[PDB]
């Protein structure tokens, strides 16, 4: 006898937005010599605009119901690398530089 | 007798918009030389936009039903890997430079 | 008898908007030379906008029912990985600059 | 006998915004010869705006009913890295100077 | 016999607006030779506007429920890991000088 | 018999500039009802640049020689002549002006 | 008989420059009206840029030699000239001005 | 029989700069009805720029030379003559002015 | 015989810098009804920069020459003109301003 | 046989500024009705900059030479004329101002 009673009358819903900017990685890049480097980017964004609706409807009156939702998500990471190296430049965005030197000497 | 009444009479839903930002990786790079790297990038985002709409209706009165609805999602990694290694580079994007060197020398 | 009413009468909603900036990564860069590492951004945001919705609605008088919602998110991260180096670097981004030198000796 | 009445006549609900700023990592950098690094950047944000909207709606009168919403978030780190390294630099974005030297000498 | 009413007649709600700030990371950098490290930024914020809205509604008369929500997060971070090193540097950025000198020498 | 030795050895000449600004005479007039003249202009500028090089060489060991190089110039002017004569003129640039009256009379 | 020696090595000359403004005689006039005149300008300007160059060589042990350079300039004037002559004018550049008379009356 | 000896060895001359400011004669006259002469503008200017340059040589071991270098110059000038007459004007750059006369008679 | 001996060893020179401001006439000039004369402007003026720079070598044993450098400059000038004449002149660059007469009355 | 020896070795000049202001004759005008005349403006200015230099070398030993070097300037003036009348002038840039006469009469 559990009466569930929803009544709409002369509704008037208007306007309803949502925005979001942009996820440019590597974007508008007029230098040089270097190294950039984007690792791993993980994106579970939601951007959502909801006008006059509803869920779910469960009519269970004396149910035995069972009911599982598993959002399982895995990012395991095991990293033992050299990222990101830059070594032995000469950079010269400058106008009549001169005798400009860069020595690297090794011995083993 | 579990009445469930969802009465709509003379409704009006308008303008329900969502909007994304543009997702790109290397994009606009005018400059040179230089290593650009972009490693793994996942996206699970999620734009949407309900109007006036319903989910699910599970009419189960005194039902034993199971419902399992399992996502699963793996990633995992292993790395072990030199990423993005720049060396012995000589970058000269301006003008009139003169007598610019970059030397390297290795014994072993 | 639990008798649940929900009535609405000429109503009226507008102008329900949510706005969110960029989320760029690497992004007007005309600097060179220089490592840039973004290392695993994670983005779990969510931006939304509701106007006269409802959620689930559950009808479950004398029920047994049992609901799991699990959401297992898992970032473990074991790093062992030299990150962001820079060496040896002549940088010379001015003008009318002489005479310019950077050395490196190593023995082992 | 739980009459739960909600009674909503001639509502006007207007201009529901919520704003949110820009959130970039690497971003308007016309420098150079810098180690710029962002690590792990985590976002659970949330941005909304609710306007006339209602949550979930449960009529369970006397139900032995058992409901677990569980978000478990790992994020363990475990870092032996070298992170961020500069050496033997030499940067000179000014304009006229002379002999500039950066040495390193190493034994071992 | 738990007659719970809520009457809402001729209301007129308007203007309900949050606003939040930018969240940048490394922006607007034209400095160089510079070590520059955001070490895992975490963001939990929450920005939102309510306005004439609810919650849930559980109308449970004598039920024998249990409900159990847990946010477990984890950002457990065990670190051993030199972070921003700047070492053996000549940084000019003015105008004219001369016999500038850096010298390291090291012995093991 | 003497003996005029000039070595050169190794020699690096670079970036030699020389420049002026624009020599106009009338340019960039949006005004109206005005008399204007450039009268004569005589231009004998030299704007040279010499960079590495060398004059004439006379080897002339007791040699009666007569070398005359004359530039003669001649610019004499005589001006008995009504330059820049402006007479009887209303000039109105500006907005929601009356009754603006120039009379000029006269007799002999 | 005598040596005149000149050696030059490893020499290394850079950025030389020399440079002057616009020598303009009416530019940028939007007001009108007016009487200008530029009466005979003369320009003899001599920018130079000199780098590493050398003159003439004269050779001349013994010799009776007569060398004559001569640069005659005239620019001998005579004006006897009504120049730059403005009369009966009503110059109104402003707004809303009323009954601006300028009456002009001779006779002979 | 003597020995002139000029000798350079390891020479590094740089940065040499002559400059000046614009030599205008009329510019930017956004004013109305008036009268403007630049007279005769003589111009013998000299900028220059000389690094690391040499001049003549001249080996004359017991010669009877003559050299004669002559630079005459004449601007002689005779004026007899009305330059920069304004008369009989009425100039309102104002707004809103009211009944304005400039009335000149004369006889003879 | 004689010995002139010049010896430059390791000289390093730089940042010579000569320079004047604008020799301008007549410049931003937004007043009307002005009469303005820059009469005969005459400019010698001498803007050099030497940097390691040498002169003439005249090597000259027992020699009879003559050596004549002459600069004959001629202004002679000789006026019996009006200049700048500004006669019966109703200048209004206020607002709002009335009855403004300017009368000029002459008999012969 | 005299000997004139110049030794330089290991040199190192830097930052030799020589600068005036501007010469302007007239500029920045916005006053209006005025009489302004800049008569017979005469540079000779030497701005100039030495920096090792060195001047001119004569190695005359027994020599019977004539060195004439002559610089006549001329610049003989004879004024018999009105210069800079103004006259009969209502200047009002005020505002608000009534009935301003300036009544001029003369007879012969």
């Amino acid at each position: 006898g559990g009466k569930v009673q929803i009544i709409n009358k002369k509704l008037d819903l208007s306007n309803v937005q949502s925005k979001c900017g942009s996820k440019d990685n590597i974007k508008h890049v007029p230098g040089g010599g270097s190294v950039q480097i984007v690792y791993k980017p993980v994106d579970l964004s939601k951007v959502t605009s909801k006008c006059g609706s509803l869920g779910n409807i469960h009519h269970k009156p004396g149910g035995g119901q069972v009911e599982v939702k598993s959002e399982k998500l895995d990012f395991k990471d095991r990293v033992q690398s050299k990222i990101g190296s830059l070594d032995n430049i000469t950079h010269v965005p400058g106008g009549g530089n001169k005798k400009i030197e860069t020595h690297k000497l090794t011995f083993r």
